DNA sequence: GGGTATTCGCCGCGTACCTCTCCTAGCCCGCAAGTATCCTATTCCTTGCAGCGGT
């Protein structure tokens, strides 16, 4: 009862996010199997754009990203040490928990 | 078509600092400088025409 096509590869966290709201419901959850990556593979494939982007072989992921229209949203240690704000991980912790909390 | 092997081409390979040097090539057109040449004088000689005393 999801909505995730057949072949799709989906960050873990999306997909049991999204089974574990949705039977609280009486919908059917989707299943899933693990996949594993080496690291150099992995840090690529990631929500975040900029994180990726910063890491190596730019031109690639750039370009991927354009075509695909993404939309980053600054939650990483790193994208946030690049546009020069408070990090999520420290005394910066309490910031952003207040930050979070006000805008939502 | 289809599962497979083989090849081609792209991606990547530590941090921080100190000293030194060198950074486009070639054409072209105005232009300064330096020079050989050409016109400018002086002195000698032998003509050609206009005044001019003289009768």
């Amino acid at each position: 009862s999801s909505d995730f096509l057949e072949g799709e590869q989906v960050e873990y966290s999306r997909v049991k996010i999204a089974n574990r709201e949705l039977e609280a419901n009486g919908k059917v959850g989707a299943t899933y199997s693990r996949d594993l990556l080496g690291i150099t593979k992995a840090s690529l494939a990631t929500e975040s754009f900029i994180s990726a982007a910063s890491f190596q072989e730019t031109t690639r992921v750039l370009t991927e990203a354009a075509v695909a229209g993404k939309r980053d949203e600054l939650r990483g240690l790193k994208e946030n040490v690049i546009v020069g704000r408070l990090i999520p991980a420290g005394t910066g912790y309490a910031y952003h928990q207040d930050r979070m909390r006000r805008r939502a």
